[PDB]
């Protein structure tokens, strides 16, 4: 008991009570402190500018909470640490993914032999400030399969009104943490529980494009790793072109991790080729690049120039980045086994679809064959032949219906034999009469379509508001055709 | 609602007017639902951006 | 006002979310002057939480309702049980069948 | 084969497959698409033949492959049927693998190292592999590559032009 | 305070090694954790973090004892079950199998 009381008094005393980290209030300072320390992401920058401005304008300092979400390795966690350095409050972070019991967030009852106060209390014990920038991360995949959700305790943690007097177990005291600045990360919003999802502001970090991905590579990756490994600019010059080649072939992803790791190995093998190697000044060159990384991990960009009858390029907003899934369909049996009969040619759907996509596909079929007879009564190719169909898996479930537009264009193309025009994406749902529908997550889609050399994107007309939010360079080349009624798509798709 | 947010953010009525037409325009165009919550988010957003525009 | 002493009661609110259902309760508490104390029960499945434990287990603590009574130090607050519809109901022991022993008007007195 | 080939000389009824081997789902997926592509290649290639169009057919694919790698075997099936279709013993000791698409465009598959080392001792001499996987075949220890001939391809119609000269 | 309250295992290793730069070798990390306290890994991370361990301080001896010159190492069968906060502090290296014509070379040599 004496030892437990020793621990308990020491814990209760260690907690700051009124300690308040000072808060810098130079707009001109934070501007540069951010812009020189991270690239892009104007909106988060602007938001924190908003926050500072509110607190300085609104007298005394205040806490808040926020929720970033985006593709992995996009800098989500490093910006947070930089922001903590910028705002002058102390920093801390801790994983939450896959945990079930709240005891780590809630300590223990302290009569147990192994009890210790919950981790946030450790952060208070280290972070002397009573208003640290806590950074919970990857809340979207918090472990919740066990009976009793930790997420309820999480909502108990977040909601400000009871944030004022939150109650930990190891010590029985309510504790205000309204001053504390939570932040949280997720690769997809939907998995997070609704009561918590509705409580918080959302922000979406986007995927960087090659042109800008380069400039960050040559400002914050190469210098950083070079200082990490002790090499100096006198030893390891890397022309931008080899970095381009690393991007073009050896890495293909929206994030900045795999390129990070591969650049690390290159620099490492360079340093090894200095510690004993003949050269005292590495200068990687594209021919020389093989020596450090071996043969390319990618060579094709797209799987081939489209076969005219029965395939179509399809954007899809997969859980990790955008992607260019191709829809593919084919004949299943000789067409004219009985010219005079009347038994309509069945579909075969494939692709491990969930049910909603399956009916969506069937609906698309119905509308397609409707339109086919509608404007081309004489044709019968699609009413009197079996067909098998495949939409490759990978799309986030919400995006499944969006394939339908392409799907229609699939059958009709095969029904006509006409090649689709080269490198011409499209997406979105249909509504059984050719009216086209809004779809989410346009940003990553346009990203990947730019990455695949597409030039003539076709989109629901309604969602144009977002396409004009893109950065001026991202729009370069691409020729959007806004449209709403699918009959337009039949015009542009087949001139 | 608006006065509450305005007190929440320290601004006073002299600093950030909101003509009613803009408000009806928001509810009719920029967010639709039986609940007002999302509209509450919108109004705070405009206020807080206005605050930055002041400071 | 016609019969002196204070009385208790149970009530339900329902409609689309965000109609103010939570906040107005606090307004009522400030009006009548009863104490306020929110308490969500969405998805709860530890029925013992509402009824404590045998007191011979290590780590036992009395159930929530005594904790809130200890907080308000007053016989007649206004609890705000929230989101009862989503209460956990599984094989591990459904608390909702234990709530009836609170919620029943006559028998709550003991 | 599983039923007489002319039980309905004019019958418009499918040559139903009857797969066996304790299949998983993804293998059913890959099997079905392989069935269809086979039927397509045959109509494009030997239009007069219709043995697969109208012949109920039992098929057996033994279990044991790692489940993620299970689609990789599809290409083998695609020739299996074709051999039986066209009545041609398959060419000797000519193993092949890799996933395929509806146009007969082979796709990369993993675990080449285990595959190569196991097939090496079977006496195989003429492997054929996706050209899209070829670099990994230029990373294995040289002694493994000595002996067996190797091919590389992207469109399966070439593979059909190797196995059956 | 406990009878026989010897310092934890690392101190014994420091005794056995009689030098400040051992090649300490943590082992079978993959399935550590999930104890009665949840895990001691936090303290291990305090060891791993150079500024914290630079004045590492056991319960048994009041003096902090620097261990910067230790060359810690880790091993685990697969890089999934390790708790993440330590995982980011370390690097991973995949280990392959052995060739049958070389497994014999081991069989003969050892
Ligand atoms: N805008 C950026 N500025 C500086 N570094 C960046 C940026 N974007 C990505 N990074 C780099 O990406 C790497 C990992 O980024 P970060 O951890 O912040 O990504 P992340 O999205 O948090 O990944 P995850 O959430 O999946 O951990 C860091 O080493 C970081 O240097
Ligand atoms: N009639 C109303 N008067 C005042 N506020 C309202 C009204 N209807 C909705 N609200 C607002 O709706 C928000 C949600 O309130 P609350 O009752 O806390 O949530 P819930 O809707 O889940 O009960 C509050 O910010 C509140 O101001
Ligand atoms: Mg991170």
């Amino acid at each position: 008991e004496f030892n437990v009381t020793r621990n308990y008094l020491d814990w209760l005393t260690s907690i700051p009570w009124g300690k308040y980290s000072n808060e810098n209030l130079d707009l001109a300072r934070a501007q540069a402190v951010l812009e020189e320390d991270h690239y892009g992401m104007e909106d988060v920058k602007k938001r924190i500018l908003e926050f500072i401005a509110v607190s300085q304008l609104r007298g005394s300092t205040q806490g808040k909470i926020l929720c970033f979400y985006g593709p992995p390795g996009v800098g989500k966690t490093s910006i947070a640490r930089s922001i903590a350095r910028a705002l002058n409050r102390e920093y801390f972070r801790f994983s939450v993914g896959g945990m079930t019991d709240v005891a780590e967030i809630k300590g223990h009852r302290r009569t147990y032999v192994g009890a210790m106060p919950g981790k946030i209390i450790q952060c208070l014990k280290k972070t002397k400030t009573e208003n640290p920038l806590i950074l919970i991360d990857e809340v979207d995949k918090i472990g919740r399969g066990y009976q009793g959700d930790p997420s309820s305790a999480l909502l108990e943690l977040l909601d400000p009104e009871q944030n004022a007097n939150f109650l930990d177990h190891y010590l029985d005291v309510p504790v205000d943490l309204s001053k504390v600045l939570f932040i949280c990360t997720a690769n997809v919003t939907d998995t997070i529980p609704e009561p918590l999802r509705d409580r918080m502001e959302m922000i979406n970090v986007s995927g960087y494009v090659a042109q800008e991905k380069l400039a960050i590579a040559e400002r914050y990756l190469v210098p950083q790793a070079r200082a990490l490994c002790g090499l100096d600019e006198s030893k390891a010059k890397l022309s931008s072109d080899v970095l381009t080649l690393l991007i073009k072939q050896y890495c293909r992803e929206s994030g900045v991790r795999n390129l990070q790791k591969q650049v690390e190995k290159v620099l490492r093998k360079s340093a090894y080729k200095i510690v004993s190697g003949e050269a005292e000044s590495v200068e990687v060159t594209p021919e020389n690049l093989q020596d450090f990384v071996g043969k390319p991990v990618f060579t094709v960009e797209r799987m081939y120039d489209v076969t005219p009858p029965g395939v179509v390029m399809g954007l899809a907003w997969t859980a990790m980045g955008g992607s260019t899934l191709f829809v593919e369909t084919s004949l299943r049996r000789p067409q004219d086994k009985d010219a005079k009969g009347d038994k309509d040619g069945s579909l075969e759907v494939t692709g491990q679809l969930g049910e909603v996509m399956k009916e969506s596909a069937r609906i698309a079929y119905t509308f397609a064959r409707a339109f086919l007879m509608q404007h081309a009564p004489a044709n019968d190719y699609l009413v009197t032949s079996h067909i098998h169909l495949h939409v490759p898996e990978g799309a986030t479930p919400k995006d499944g219906p969006s394939a339908g537009c392409t799907i229609v264009t699939a059958l009709l193309s095969l029904a006509m034999g006409r090649p689709v025009r080269q490198n011409l994406a499209m997406t979105g749902e249909v509504s059984l009469t050719g009216k086209i529908l809004p779809v989410g997550g346009i940003k990553e889609k346009t990203i990947a379509a730019k990455r695949a050399g597409v030039t003539c994107i076709v989109l629901p007309a309604e969602n144009k508001k977002d396409f004009y939010d893109l950065a001026a360079f991202i729009t370069e080349g691409l020729e959007v055709h806004f449209v709403e009624h699918y009959r337009e798509i039949f015009d542009i798709a087949f001139p």
